[PDB]
């Protein structure tokens, strides 16, 4: 492993919303597959329902959309309309209370999800351990 194992509590029953503290937004996919951040919480494109692969990993799905959180070689994130490689995502537990979000692909370099105070995303590269933008909570819908 390139990263450590602490798993955060909960489970993958119900969907949620994927909170970042950094400028306080939900994740969201937009059917258009661009994907950013918002401040509404009656958006119906933050629903999102997380689901395990291997023990750790997960696919981050638009419950409204179908599309998977996906991150590419450049490092944006995008909706997929199917699943692939750059659609999974190690969960762990950060700062023994949060969720982050690590791409497996690229998992050596330390790719994460993240949202920037203004709501738009991070590229890939821009993450690092350390950041409030890799933070999230998990919020029931």
């Amino acid at each position: 492993h390139h990263h450590h194992f602490n798993l955060p509590p909960g489970n993958y029953k119900k969907p949620k919303l994927l909170y970042c503290s950094n400028g306080g937004h939900f994740l969201r996919i937009l059917p258009d597959g661009t994907v950013d951040g918002t401040r509404d919480r009656s958006d119906q494109h933050i629903q999102l329902q997380l689901s395990a692969e291997e023990n750790g990993e997960v696919y981050i799905k638009s419950t409204e959309t179908g599309q998977y959180l996906a991150m590419d070689t450049d490092g944006l994130l995008y909706g997929s309309q199917t699943p692939n490689e750059e659609c999974l995502f190690l969960e762990r537990l950060e700062e023994n209370h949060y969720n982050t979000y690590i791409s497996k692909k690229h998992a050596e370099k330390n790719w994460f999800v993240g949202l920037k105070k203004n709501g738009s995303c991070k590229r890939g590269p821009r993450t690092h351990y350390g950041q409030k933008a890799i933070l999230f909570l998990p919020l029931p819908v």
